[PDB]
């Protein structure tokens, strides 16, 4: 039984993931996340922007609407150029995207056929050309728009970027394995402008500084690899792209691609500035130059990045039982800034005199994190249970906290504990955690 | 000019809002959020979350599909009562055809629904408890509104809450007090804030009664505006999807050996709608020399600290970049070094900026700065190792 079958399932049993519509009928092309699934999403979406936007001068955030004006993509060149062949079995007539042999009946088909990737509709009441527009197939396009607006209010000039999350959408032929390709998906994505003679040496910066960014938070640089896209493989807007991939263990290749980094050269924001009529070149007052800025673009997937995270994160080993034996004990050795629940609060047992002072406890952290309160049943079986979802440190109050006022903390990789005053378990995890 | 207007202008001078395709022509229907308004629209989000998620034992999150299965919404009954048709249409898949066809969501509610069953299973939750939840809905609107009142694009933030039937009138009650609440203790001025009930002619389909928290907005005519819903959905949600699917939504109390479907208490809270209000609250003017500033509370506002070195000076700018970088590892803060200070002082209160700290040639001596609060003006020296526990408990949040 392989590791990515184990994680989908873990995630599905504790509410990482739940497909989206089970009830009616689900597919992996459409996923929901539960209590633990959107915070863990919502973790890494955060220590994206930090790393990006708030902890960088050079780096503002933008938020833009899914759906933009239709001529965004003509000019863009999405709606002539992003398409896939696509033939149809004249037996059985299933679709694939490409002699040859049909992978359900069997037998050796039409010409093929381009399909545009992205998804269609229409607004207004008459359901016509007129009102159609297409869903963003990525968020960058938002980005270059406002390039000219930006640049006014924030009062930035190149090497500058802008970043940005939310929701894509792309007409996928077929689902991918777990939540790896979905129709509908999130991205992090930062177009980083700069002098076009600089923008070899800020590819690499960039293709180092995201390799980094995923190792800072816990993935082994042994599962991450570049993949440098070939002529045939690079998008219609690209003239060099390097793919940060992970060692996802599929079947068959084992990696796939994490995050894109393109050098867009001027391409986006020439054919707005063409098609628009509205000047989008950087005029340089130092120099009193005018040119239209290379773009460099670390493009992240943050439902990719947390499937990668969550594999990554998977481990077993053996721990000591309650019994004196050893287990395999199931650990997610998140980053404390990315598990979903930071602390659980654990009452030794579901005595009525441990209840007051543990509940209180639960009470003051939730104040600054999102925790977890569980009575039931043994403890260790509890302890095992928080481990399993990557919850760092488990508090647990007993008889003898009742009469010194402490608690005992305990680290859930080493399992070791030590034993903390209570008025001082906050800030005590609050050096561990590293984030709220 | 109104103050709406006067608003919006500032909200598009300083980089709050853009028309989303400007350069292609825009529209009030659909904006896009600039630097500044990117930070304000997420931290209205975390502060709904940690109110709503974090700080209750009784609630917990979700994220759900845009795109549900098409029999979703024929359960909900929005295919066939939700029109004044105003969902929007997508296709899925290679055959462009009704068996392709999909609906975007209208509101997010029905991804927590259709979930329950699972959510109650995996996070061990007996009502009453609620279930929330923030993402972009869809609404084909015939018409835009005042600013980014109403586009065809928006998020929400929504919770569930499910209640044994008999207790679900107190807690309509409660949750319309607690939504109140929410918005007072983040700065909202009381006096702005009303109730509405429907009447049953502008009841929903899927709702017994309704309550809308409302906002002075100041449009012209009538000022008062939907805010939040906060409707009593009794069990039609959870009944309906389990006629339709097939699949048992309710839920069986061990304690009781009593099977019941929950009745639902829903706080629906609109992000952008949010946003406008707390963006208007907070305009002000005061002093002779004329100020503008926006008083938002210091959790909401888009940049927490201004670092401001009086001149440039290779001894001033190092230390004044040294300091905002400290910062920065906890909030979003701008550096501004362009013209005298008391115009960056202005440019910094214009956006809400809670503070500002200066570095003079004194920082030098001392190794202190001036810390300046945004509306009383009044300055404080700090030592430079404290600057950052010193504004910390001012920020109440990061
Ligand atoms: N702006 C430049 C760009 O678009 N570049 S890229 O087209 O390569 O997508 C960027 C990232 O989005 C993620 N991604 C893309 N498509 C999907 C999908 N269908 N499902 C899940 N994740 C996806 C993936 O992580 C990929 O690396
Ligand atoms: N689930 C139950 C529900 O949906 N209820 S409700 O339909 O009333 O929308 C809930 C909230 O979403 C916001 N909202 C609604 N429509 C719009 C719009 N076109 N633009 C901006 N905000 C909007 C608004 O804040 C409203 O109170
Ligand atoms: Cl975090
Ligand atoms: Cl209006
Ligand atoms: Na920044
Ligand atoms: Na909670
Ligand atoms: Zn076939």
């Amino acid at each position: 039984a392989s590791i990515i079958d184990t994680v989908a399932n873990l995630a599905k049993r504790r509410g990482f993931v739940y497909q989206s519509g089970e009830i009616y009928g689900g597919t992996r092309s459409a996923w929901d996340y539960g209590p633990l699934g959107v915070e863990l999403k919502e973790n890494i979406k955060r220590q994206w922007w930090k790393s990006m936007v708030t902890a960088r001068e050079d780096v503002v955030g933008i938020d833009t609407s899914i759906i933009l004006p239709r001529e965004v993509w003509v000019a863009s060149g999405h709606v002539d150029v992003f398409h896939d062949p696509l033939v149809e079995c004249l037996n059985c007539h299933r679709r694939y995207r490409a002699e040859v042999v049909c992978p359900d009946c069997g037998t050796k088909w039409t010409e093929p056929r381009e399909f545009n990737m992205m998804l269609k509709t229409y607004l207004g009441p008459i359901e016509s050309d007129e009102g159609l527009h297409y869903l963003r197939p990525e968020t960058a396009q938002g980005i270059f728009t406002n390039f000219a607006n930006v640049v006014t209010t924030a009062r930035k000039k190149p090497p500058f970027g802008i970043a940005q999350t939310g929701k894509s959408f792309r007409n996928e032929i077929t689902p991918g394995n777990f939540i790896f390709r979905t129709r509908e998906f999130e991205q992090m994505e930062m177009e980083f402008f700069v002098e076009p003679s600089t923008a070899k040496e800020w590819h690499q910066y960039w293709i180092d500084t995201r390799l980094q960014w995923y190792v800072d938070l816990g993935i082994d640089r042994d599962n991450l690899r570049l993949y440098e896209h070939p002529p045939e493989k690079l998008s219609h807007y690209a003239e060099r792209t390097v793919d940060i991939e992970y060692k996802y263990g599929f079947a068959g290749d084992p990696w796939g691609e994490l995050e894109g980094i393109a050098n867009r050269t001027d391409f986006d924001l020439s054919t707005h500035s063409k098609h628009s009529g509205v000047d989008l070149s950087y005029y340089d007052q130092a120099t009193d130059t005018r040119y239209v800025p290379y773009v460099i673009e670390p493009a992240a997937g943050l439902t990719r990045s947390l499937m990668a995270f969550l594999i990554d994160a998977y481990s077993e080993d053996e721990a000591p039982n309650a019994k004196g034996g050893v287990d395999k004990r199931t650990v997610l050795r998140f980053d404390p800034r990315l598990a979903p629940v930071k602390v659980a609060v654990l009452p030794l047992s579901r005595h009525a005199d441990l209840s007051p002072k543990a509940r209180d406890l639960a009470a003051e952290l939730r104040q600054h994190w999102n925790v977890e309160f569980d009575d039931a049943g043994a403890i260790g079986r509890r302890y095992r249970r928080q481990d399993e979802v990557g919850t760092p440190y488990c508090v647990t109050v007993d008889f003898d906290s009742l009469e010194d006022n402490a608690v005992t903390v305990r680290e859930r990789d080493s399992m070791a504990q030590e034993r903390i005053s209570i008025d001082q378990v906050t800030d005590y995890l609050a050096v561990r955690l590293k984030g709220c």
